């Protein structure tokens, strides 16, 4: 049947002593998955950490979130969102990594944007970009306000 959407966002880490991670491979063979599976988003990188944003079938969200936690790869991939929708904000681009490491938090958001069409109601209260601008901001424990 035909059900509605939903989107599902996470984030884990990485290995801080072991090398950098494949996220030109590593988001292909995603891709390949999510593309026939219906689902849709886009990956982080910040060297330390791995942001995702999926957006489709609740029931594809949960068993694929469910085989990212199984992976050796990162760590503490943690639910980060999960919320109904009814339409997907990226239509064209099943998975996407984003090698923060190259951008920053108004550059990588930028990245985001250009190839997100996000044409949505808003992207202001959108849940999603609540973590997406997150991660791209603080990408983990920030240290800007309240000083020592
Ligand atoms: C950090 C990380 C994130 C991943 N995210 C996704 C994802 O969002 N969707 C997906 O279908 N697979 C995801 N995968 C799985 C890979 O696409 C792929 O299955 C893996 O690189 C090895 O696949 P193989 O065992 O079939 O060779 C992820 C893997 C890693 C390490």
């Amino acid at each position: 049947g035909e059900f509605m959407l939903t989107t599902l966002i996470y984030r884990s880490q990485v290995h801080p002593d072991r090398p950098p991670v494949d996220l030109d491979a590593l988001v292909h063979r995603a891709s390949s998955k999510n593309l026939p599976l219906g689902i849709t988003g886009i990956l982080l990188f910040n060297g330390l950490q791995f942001f995702q944003v999926l957006e489709g079938t609740e029931e594809a969200l949960e068993s694929l979130f469910s085989e990212i936690q199984s992976d050796p790869r990162h760590r503490d991939v943690v639910e980060l969102m999960r919320d109904y929708s009814a339409y997907r904000r990226f239509h064209g681009t099943g998975m996407r990594i984003l090698d923060l490491r190259l951008f920053e938090t108004d550059g990588a958001l930028e990245e985001i944007l250009r190839f997100s069409t996000f044409g949505v109601t808003e992207p202001v209260n959108d849940r999603m970009f609540r973590l997406l601008s997150a991660f791209i901001a603080d990408g983990g424990r920030y240290c800007l306000p309240e000083p020592l």
